[PDB]
């Protein structure tokens, strides 16, 4: 007889259905970011990795899996087939298409789309239930790929949008006012990138408006410049990008985040991107970022934010853009 | 329109069942014990509070309730009904007869049965796929009891048995040696109380047999007098109930921890109380603590240690004493 | 030579300071909230627990130590004499007369005065640099209190104050809304106790102000009556008390929070009771909640919040009240 | 009056050094795989990461405090120059040589010792009375290295060693025997790599010697081959590098598991380098991995394991070899 039959006695010889399943897309500086931010904040039961790339694949799976004396998720699976996502809550994609020299934005989108006509419907596939989160740039464009795709209803398929720009916001906002990101509250919406709207009004500390106490907030005659916080989140990336080459931690710990509110059903309030037709005068099938309420459903509801003239027409001005490139994409 | 219509659009009102549903069954102070170290290990999406008594169960709720902030558990319910109690995963009996001061073990076990009569039945309704942690003592009396009321298969029904005995006895272990209880190991296993069998040949320091540095440890032949320590253990209840009326802190933490190996299917090995019939000689339906490996699917394996003759003997008698209770039980 | 010479070789004998020690004075159902709360969130390598009655004190300890293989913390210890707080960074003080049923938190003054005048000089010997959190009713004069009998500066004594009515307010906040409370910002400030002001400017959702959607809000005409959700919070403790015969998991966790932004230095803006002399016109040493910034150096600044003519008055009003109160107290 | 003003109201501008501060000495992907493992176990309130590259090094810093909302580590700095490193408790070494195709051994442990000659210096200077923990490779020997230059006492001089050996060791029994490794108890002690001794007396699940079970355990004629699991330990680092290029989690959350042991005085056992002159007939300065007890003093004790004739003779033989170079280096 065998030591482990010396040694174990067997009741039960079936596991049962992973029950709170965790996939990854995508073992890149994000993807395993995201992975090791949700390895250590105990979210899942199983986590599975798929990338394209066999053996960094199973690298990152062996190294990940001898840390398991010092973790609480007692399976970790890979692999380039998605029978290994089998039965995922959450499926978080961080692929896309890695940036050619000479370009354009539109070929950037329609490569990200080619792969996603593979990654979506084999997610589908494995796992028809789960709550898409879609990582990957530009991500209010990609988040409607993968909505049309899926063919999910839209609280399934959810954009990591402006979480990271508002945690950026509140980090900087913190710094200049000597209080931890976490008392400082403030809202970047709208479109990921350079076109991204500071809400000034919803910008408070112990719900005290700083465009109320200083009514030039945010204006060109503000003497504190009080704008260049805004410009400095929305060029943070390119700053980082600029020294080490990339963004790792930052984005893995907000997308382990908002995994957070997903898997515990929390109802916390997130900027991510969703649907967003009908919304702030917008009449197109696009994707922007506003405070959206995320459970177990994935977005079950959203925040209905006063906005000035200004702000309903940059709002208005990012949906024109984002489904003027999205009518042109090849499916 | 509602002050909340005005700032929140609703996606979807859909609602689905818990996920990750643990039912404490007993709000005295055990219970609430094992409820707070639960809360605060975030091994839950719902808690469900249930005991007889209608008030002090609405005021634990309604005061857990108020710490909600500084939780990761999104819904606590309470209820005299277990109709609150259903689809949990996990439902934790603490709940039993109240010891009248001088009465047999036969009469003391029957008025327990008497409410697990109503208890299991109720739990089995709202709740039948769940796995039932039984604390109540005497616990592999009742264990055994809730085993026979519920029809639930052996793997399910898991008595705490010697898992806090083991944390004591590593306690101990730990400050003769002046080393953390967790870099201490050593195992009790059989009958909860008096009667339990500490196991000194497994008793090591980083794999360092103790037995064999200090052949007289455990014998009447020892210097140093080792017995103590597991007889410390044996008394420990005993000398905490006489000191602050009860114990809580060490049998909450220890039942959070059985709870987070059977929610995050850790695969773990603690001594509880498991259907030992068939093993060390014993012929009749018998519950003892053995390192048992504990999931999702509560008691998949157990480890068939090595006993020597006198250890062997000790749980052949607990089992004909246990036996001779529990024929003589009316279900 | 003995088991453990033969087992280990000693390098150095103990010659360290107590790092990040907490005491906490009161081992009631309060002090033990805060005990287990603190020890479940690992924010000290030393626990010192202090009361009168040595039976009940010595029963705790153990009871916690018999559950150490569960935590992180090595060295728990407990005296009715006050040199096993000994170099501690944080003093929380629980002990004296809590509220019976329908009582008043004022009414609990002479006796737990008198109860200070033993504690504070008797920590003050022990642990001279430490922060003092007051905890025991009534929370904002004891703090007060707490003030004069140390000589400490006015930064490194806080009172419990408000954390928790405003963690309250935002518990049943979200009730009305279906949002997590950490997603629902809103501040009850003043007395811990039935004079608090809630602050409606301040109450938002994402920094939508719920004041300007819904200009009626936390008046009398509101026909969704609003002010019930803070009168709520003002007799939560009262239905607490009478369900359940008192109030310790929720203040537990309070607690727990403020000796986190503490012990960490995270400068996170906490409701807490401090001395508010010159602000809104307030000529006394009087001490208030108002939002505060919490590090470890405790209160190195607070937030001048924005009040209407209405919300400043009846502020003065819970100002007037405890200036009336401490103005006759004997040192 | 500047919004901050307007906002804020100053009490203490008087500042203090930080309490639980770590340092982080090279951000390869080893330094940064222990400064997020670090980051998000909460060990520190200041983190200080220090190396040559200045981009590459503010990048990190920068990527990090983008993600501190998600953290609670308020102070996150960086710089070449090591005055960012003033007042730490435990300084972590990554930074170093990696060995050249042709390179001898002594020649690539001279540079390393050229490299400490710069670091080590530089760290005593601006934290005498911190813990050095030296991971960098060869691990044994640079532990000596940095002891030597130090000054510092053998307690806080710790090498990593076998820490994540016996990890691994612990991962591969799990898997072959179905247990979580927490719960499969095995040592491999010695020099760190292809040397390293796999301690099969000590082997155990629940106290169960499997070397007792299975006699043949560990030798050629083993039938189930367990020898495999020690050489998988030993080649499992070089399949990792083969596979994904390098080593990252496994080592950042092995080395973040003893950084907690340290900074919190747990006092749990751990297979460290440690100065090993009077064990085993080692007659040398050479440091070797035996389990050691960690604390706010580093090593205060350290465990002798019963060994084998033929696995004296084994560490005897790595002894022999160590202090062949160490004789050699030029300091």
């Amino acid at each position: 007889a065998t030591l482990k039959d010396q040694l174990i006695y067997n009741l039960l010889k079936e596991e049962q259905t992973p029950q709170n399943k965790i996939t990854v897309v995508g073992v890149g500086a994000v993807g395993m970011a995201c992975a090791i931010s949700i390895l250590m904040k105990d979210l899942a039961d199983e986590l599975a990795l798929v990338d394209v790339i066999e053996d960094k694949l199973k690298g990152e799976m062996m190294d990940l899996q001898h840390g398991s004396l010092f973790l609480r998720t007692p399976k970790i699976v890979s692999g380039k087939d998605y029978n290994v996502t089998a039965n995922s809550k959450l499926v978080i994609i961080t692929a896309g298409a890695r940036q050619q020299e000479g370009e354009s934005r539109l070929n950037l989108v329609q490569r990200n789309v080619n792969i996603f006509k593979f990654i979506i419907p084999n997610v589908v596939k494995y796992s028809p239930n789960c709550k898409l989160l879609i990582v990957s740039n530009p991500v209010d464009i990609l988040t409607y790929v993968a909505w049309k795709i899926s063919g999910f209803p839209k609280n399934r398929v959810i954009g990591s949008g402006c979480n990271l720009d508002s945690a950026r916001f509140r980090y900087l906002m913190g710094e200049r006012l000597g209080v931890h990101p976490l008392s400082c509250h403030g809202w970047v919406l709208g479109e990921h990138g350079d076109s991204s709207v500071p809400v000034w009004s919803g910008m408070n500390v112990a719900g005290v408006s700083l465009k109320t106490l200083h009514p030039d907030l945010g204006t060109d005659k503000d003497k504190e410049q009080w704008k260049e916080v805004h410009k400095q989140v929305v060029e943070s990336a390119y700053e980082v990008i600029k020294l080490k080459g990339y963004t790792s931690w930052a984005i893995g710990l907000s997308v382990a985040d908002l995994a957070e509110s997903i898997m515990k059903n929390l109802r916390r309030v997130h900027p991510v991107s969703t649907m967003i037709k009908g919304l702030y005068g917008i009449k197109d099938d696009v994707f922007l970022s506003v405070p959206c309420i995320l459970g177990q459903n994935g977005i079950s509801d959203l925040v209905k934010v006063t906005l000035t003239s200004e702000e309903e027409a940059r709002l208005k001005k990012s949906a024109d853009t984002l489904w003027g490139i999205q009518k042109e994409l090849q499916f």
